[PDB]
């Protein structure tokens, strides 16, 4: 039961909602700075792929420690090129690229329909 317009970020915010949901603590409600703090992305990370390594560290990590690995484990599994910086994004510098950044691991890991 996952359709609506998917065209806006909420096709994208809704998407990561259900797969951070999972990871205890993560929670987004906004792509400004609730994925400044670095778990978030782990967390879209850790959970695309159960299959890879789970976050024996990054539970205990500086918000930036975190952000570091899921742009990593993306960079390398995922493939998810990063487009930001891992400062920019817990930082709060440039709110744009995250967006860009997250664009990618959805148009990769999307399903639905196309032209609602």
């Amino acid at each position: 039961g996952s359709s609506g317009s998917s065209g806006t970020q909420e096709e994208l915010l809704r998407w990561c909602q259900e797969q951070t949901a999972g990871y205890p603590g993560v929670h987004v409600s906004d792509l400004s700075s609730s994925w400044a703090d670095g778990l978030a992305l782990c967390a879209l990370v850790y959970r695309l792929q159960p299959g890879l390594l789970e976050p024996s560290e990054l539970q205990g990590l500086g918000a930036l420690e975190a952000t570091a690995w899921a742009l990593k484990v993306a960079e390398n599994e995922l493939g998810i090129t990063p487009v930001v910086s891992a400062q920019a994004v817990v930082a709060g510098s440039d709110p744009l690229g995250l967006i860009a950044y997250l664009s990618h691991f959805h148009s990769a890991f999307k399903s639905g329909p196309s032209s609602g």
